[PDB]
């Protein structure tokens, strides 16, 4: 029965009878146990996995977003491998190709010609069909699409699509006699090259094609020129850019497995060990990819040629991808689910009390604002990356890993700036604090390139600008991580009490918790980071350029910040020189980042407008806010937003990761962040295979 082995799901008796040698060939090498279960159709399959009847069985990916819906949740455990020795591909994008020149965007498709791989496929035709969802007018389900959209496009070429039903549909095609718009190599624009040659010749407008189809119709980059990719925010950019142009991201097929109780590991080791002996270029009699002359893909991809494990982390959303699952939701759900959730904006919540007060802003928005919850931020980003989620402000540490993983900065948390300030923060942009290195105009032997082995002041351990901005370009050459070994000692409040890192550092007026992480700590914060400095403790301190023309001409604290101007100090450039702290903006490490509201390029226009709304209504100065809910007023704690930003502002050129936090901050948190690793990090490294 349920022996030590993983039992196998076939769907076919040939299937079955390429499991039954399976299991065979296996005890004759001692590889793992696996034993077969007779099934009639991948889905049974996936209630069998589920309650215990099997282990595995190898789904596309539709099946492994069913498979992974709340009464099954399966999850990929394996993905195949395609392509070749050289190039082993997991995944491609499908992609909207048009010539220069033409001009429409992807809001702008009705009425043109449509040229399409073939009836049912998924670059050519479900992909495409089910994003562009919102434009087509049709009911649901019940009502052929094939008939939405032959009203959409004035006309087209879908191989496989019935002719004398859907004429238009078939009039662009080439096929000859019998062969016009066949559903194989008959029809001359049948598949991904034909389809594309349905656009060359000019027979259509748009071709719904993958990545590579260019690049393997056209080897000349003059002929490829010539074309243009249709990118999901309504703008067009060259054939080579479709990883961050395209329309969706389609994985391999993947073995699932349960969650609970799923005996990956043990599937892993069978699957391990049986390519090794009968895998793809074996000698093997009997080889996983591969099957007889009539049958084919028994159990694998004939095609396939190896599996690699997937990570823990990533569930069937994320292994699927938003895009994806927008097209498949778009292709079964009403003309009424698809419009309100593409109208609706879902916040991700992260903690109770912040879920909350997203609640309370659900009520007085009028549903315009709802609410999913995560417990780390991490879970909530991977909840907006399978499109469970919406949107969620962050801090530039994370605007970075949501950087990594295809997100997009929406709006700016423009400071406050404390104490009063001026209306118009919606387009008056805040540049964020300047980073920069202060030393002793009295100190010549201490430049930014001779500081190894110097006494350092840091505001506090992983701290912006006060330690992870200058210990990341300040150790992005070497690849060690030991930032412990450099500078001789320092004084950085959060570090070990007995280590160099905590030898400079002062005390609670000297006697208790010395090094502490607080104000508890004399020399701590861009305060006692400034006062380290000053007294002659550390050659140099890392804080804000304001830290220094702030507490200097005799305008400081106490004793120490007494008597003591600011052309007195000084900066520390990267260019090795060095000036006042006055032309700080031409002499600084990076310019810290301001936390920014993050999303999918898709929903980006649309919630732009709709928190701009949520503005005027519970912002700053909003007609509602003293009287009714205050976006910026957390139960004092920063919750969804920082208790003192001005208001949300428009990003104004600044529309990616790279361009928002800025080629100096990127570079100190990569560095940092590949010493501290990211399970979501690594995650979407993985999905980029």
């Amino acid at each position: 029965a349920s022996k030590k082995s993983v039992r196998w799901c076939t769907t076919s008796p040939a299937e079955s009878k390429k499991c039954a040698q399976w299991q065979r060939r296996m005890k004759k090498v001692r590889g793992p146990s696996v034993t077969c279960v007779k099934k009639t159709s991948r889905f049974e399959c996936i209630q069998a996995i589920s309650t215990e009847k099997a282990d595995a069985v190898t789904l596309d990916g539709g099946l492994v977003y069913d498979a992974g819906l709340d009464p099954y949740k399966l999850r990929p455990i394996a993905a195949e491998v395609y392509g070749t020795e050289n190039q082993p591909q997991t995944h491609y994008y499908a992609v909207a190709i048009a010539k220069k020149g033409t001009n429409f965007q992807l809001n702008q498709l009705q009425g043109l010609k449509s040229c399409h791989t073939g009836l049912g496929r998924s670059a050519g035709w479900n992909i495409p069909m089910g994003l562009l969802r919102p434009f087509l007018d049709w009911t649901g389900p019940p009502e052929p699409l094939q008939k939405a959209v032959a009203k959409f496009f004035s006309a087209s070429c879908v191989p496989c699509v019935d002719g004398k039903e859907y004429p238009n549909l078939c009039q662009l095609c080439a096929g000859t006699g019998e062969n016009k718009c066949a559903c194989s190599s008959q029809e001359p624009y049948f598949g991904y090259s034909g389809a594309f040659k349905c656009l060359q010749d000019g027979a259509g407008d748009v071709a719904f094609v993958k990545d590579s189809t260019v690049f393997e119709s056209l080897p000349a980059k003059a002929d490829r020129d010539q074309y243009e990719l249709l990118c999901p925010n309504n703008t067009r950019k060259p054939v080579d850019a479709f990883q961050e142009c395209h329309l969706a991201r389609v994985p391999s097929h993947a073995v699932v497995a349960r969650s609970v109780n799923g005996k990956e590991d043990l599937i892993w080791k069978l699957l391990v060990k049986a390519q090794e002996k009968f895998g793809r270029g074996k000698p093997s009699a009997f080889q996983l990819f591969g099957s007889p002359a009539g049958q084919k893909d028994l159990l694998f991809k004939d095609s396939a040629l190896g599996l690699l494990r997937i990570p823990k982390k990533i569930d069937s959303g994320l292994y699927l991808g938003s895009n994806y699952i927008t097209a498949i939701r778009g292709l079964r759900e009403t003309a009424a689910e698809v419009e309100l959730r593409r109208a609706q904006v879902v916040w991700c919540a992260v903690g109770s009390d912040e879920q909350l007060k997203c609640q309370e802003w659900s009520r007085q928005s009028n549903q315009s604002v709802v609410c999913a919850t995560a417990s780390t931020t991490e879970d909530c980003i991977a909840l907006v990356l399978k499109g469970e989620a919406d949107a969620l402000s962050l801090d530039g540490g994370y605007i970075y890993i949501a950087g990594k993983c295809g997100l997009v900065p929406v709006l700016a948390e423009s400071q406050q700036s404390p104490e009063s300030s001026g209306l118009d923060c919606v387009h008056r942009p805040v540049k964020g604090y300047l980073a920069v290195a202060v030393v002793r105009k009295a100190n010549d032997k201490i430049t930014w390139n001779s500081l190894r082995g110097k006494k350092s002041c840091h505001t506090a351990v992983d701290r912006t600008a006060g330690w992870n901005i200058p210990m990341g370009p300040l150790f992005k050459d070497t690849d060690s991580c030991r930032f412990d070994e450099f500078f001789s000692q320092s004084c950085a409040p959060g570090s070990d009490p007995r280590s160099k890192l905590c030898a400079l550092c002062a005390g609670n007026e000297e006697g208790q918790l010395k090094c502490v992480p607080n104000s508890s700590e004399r020399l701590y914060g861009y305060t006692g980071a400034f006062r380290c400095l000053a007294e002659n403790v550390g050659d140099v301190a890392f804080v804000k350029d304001v830290t220094v023309l702030d507490n200097t001409d005799g305008k400081g604290t106490e004793q120490w910040a007494k008597d003591l101007k600011l052309g007195d100090f000084e900066l520390l450039c990267l260019n090795g020189t060095r000036k006042p702290v006055t032309e700080a903006e031409s002499c600084h490490l990076p310019v810290a980042p301001n936390h920014a509201v993050v999303s999918r390029i898709d929903k980006v226009a649309h919630l732009r407008q709709v928190l701009l709304r949520q503005q005027a209504h519970f912002g700053r100065n909003g007609e509602d806010c003293p009287g009714k809910f205050c976006l910026f007023q957390s139960k004092t704690k920063n919750l969804l937003f920082n208790d003192n930003t001005e208001c949300l502002a428009k990003l104004q050129g600044k529309t990616t990761y790279d361009e928002y936090l800025g080629p100096q901050y990127v570079t100190a948190i990569a560095k940092l962040r590949r010493c501290s690793t990211s399970p979501l990090l690594e995650a979407c490294a993985f999905l980029m295979r």
